[PDB]
């Protein structure tokens, strides 16, 4: 049974006004929508179930993981509807778009970088405390509200640790951001997210992850065999050390999310999230051209 599944008599085309496409998830297409009862904006993920299966388990898993999260740092899930062969997944709308989108007008400053990383860390701390691993941390999966709030999204490949399953070994993620132990399919846990966080830190600083000019297949041997990436360029030493802390080949040498919240880069540079509205305004003016 799918968590949050609504009465099959309920017609989502009547309950929601479906508007323009705003992106593509690991599964399904995502639209801006209006809740016709409250008039709030929602995000609507639509998946065609007849074209799918072999992905249906994964879709169920994503919804299950979402339904089990209750955090200001994780996109809220409002339920699912079936219309003929299509599943409508109703999600919290984050009007600012992704951190990746917000990078298009130009570089971030280190206050912005620290603030976004701090909020991602709050989300990871929550997830890891719940014995969940995101496994696809990257700037495209970091979403901002219109108020500058920062939340984690796309739990399409998220994993769950139990007391009989202390580690995972599944090959999932986005290659440039994947930890060496995940690529090698060694036993791994929440520390894999910390590595991905390190890559995301470089992405927020430089605009792209390491190896971004290479074919994804090449990083399948490059990441396990090479020394870890470092942040190159004129960035503060605390930021460079934050990145180095995350990007260690030995998972036990990586700090926890909780520990990184106290890292000197974060404490010295992060400010209130409301300031990130400037970043949204910049994007708005930019795409206005
Ligand atoms: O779950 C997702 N998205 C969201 C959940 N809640 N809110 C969103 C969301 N996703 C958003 C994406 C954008 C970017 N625009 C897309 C259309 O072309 C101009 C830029 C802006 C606001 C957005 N809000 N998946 C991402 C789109 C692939
Ligand atoms: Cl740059």
């Amino acid at each position: 049974g799918l968590p949050g599944m609504q009465n099959l008599k309920a017609d989502p085309e009547e309950l929601f006004t479906k508007l323009e496409k705003i992106g593509k998830g690991s599964f399904g297409e995502v639209f801006k929508g209006i809740d016709n009862r409250t008039q709030k904006v929602v995000a609507i993920k639509i998946i065609d179930l007849e074209e799918a299966e072999d992905e249906i388990e994964d879709i169920q898993q994503e919804i299950t993981v979402l339904s089990q999260c209750d955090s200001p740092y994780v996109t809220k899930y409002y339920g699912s509807y079936l219309k003929d062969t299509k599943l409508w997944i109703i999600m919290e709308y984050l009007g600012g778009g992704s951190a990746l989108d917000l990078l298009e007008p130009g570089p971030l400053d280190e206050t912005q970088i620290a603030t976004i990383l701090r909020e991602i860390l709050k989300g990871l701390d929550y997830l890891h405390s719940e014995k969940k691993i995101h496994r696809d941390i990257k700037a495209a999966n970091v979403l901002l509200s219109e108020h500058g709030e920062v939340k984690l999204a796309d739990f399409g490949v998220a994993g769950q640790l139990t007391d009989t399953q202390i580690k995972r070994n599944t090959f999932v993620g986005t290659p440039f951001w994947m930890a060496p132990e995940v690529i090698k399919q060694s036993a791994y846990d929440s520390k894999a997210d910390i590595w991905s966080l390190g890559i995301t830190a470089i992405e927020l600083a430089r605009g792209e992850p390491p190896h971004s000019e290479l074919h994804p297949m090449k990083v399948l041997f490059l990441i396990p065999k090479n020394n870890p990436p470092t942040l190159e360029g004129n960035y503060s030493k605390p930021l460079k050390e934050f990145v180095e802390a995350c990007l260690n080949k030995e998972p036990s040498f990586r700090p926890t999310a909780k520990e990184l919240l106290k890292h000197k880069f974060i404490l010295r540079n992060a400010k209130k999230t409301s300031y990130l509205t400037e970043l949204i305004d910049r994007y708005k003016r930019w795409k206005a051209e």
